[PDB]
């Protein structure tokens, strides 16, 4: 063609531009993962993160398969560390993640972070 520079390449990536949507609507990301789902439903685990009424905010929302419903999980910025509760800060989402993995998030018993939003996974793996 004409023009170029058309084409993303996100690879091994901690976080995928998927999960970042410029939706700020809950509501509105509940049916997308259902949607993006090819079975239109999502797997348990699937998490995202949304924009939220304020200038430039963020908010981790994950999907609670066991209720069949979506979570809310403000995204505060001290020190320059993403946290959720405080005191317990994250230089970056990344890592954040990483951290829940193995530490289920608050608000709930078992409700850890497996797969992102939008992100696919081949079934090779499972």
């Amino acid at each position: 063609g004409s023009s170029g520079s058309s084409g993303e390449d996100y690879e091994k990536v901690p976080l995928p531009n998927s999960v970042f949507v410029n939706t700020t609507e809950s509501c509105e990301v509940e049916r997308l993962f259902k949607a993006t789902s090819p079975r239109g439903e999502p797997q348990d685990g699937l998490y995202c993160i949304r924009n939220s009424s304020t200038k430039s905010g963020k908010v981790l929302v994950v999907w609670d398969e066991t209720s069949n419903k979506v979570r809310n999980y403000r995204i505060f910025e001290k020190d320059s560390k993403f946290y959720l509760e405080g005191e317990v800060l994250f230089v970056s989402v990344g890592s954040m993640v990483e951290h829940y993995h193995t530490h289920v998030l608050p608000s709930h018993q078992s409700l850890l972070l497996r797969h992102p939003y939008g992100y696919t996974s081949g079934p090779s793996s499972g």
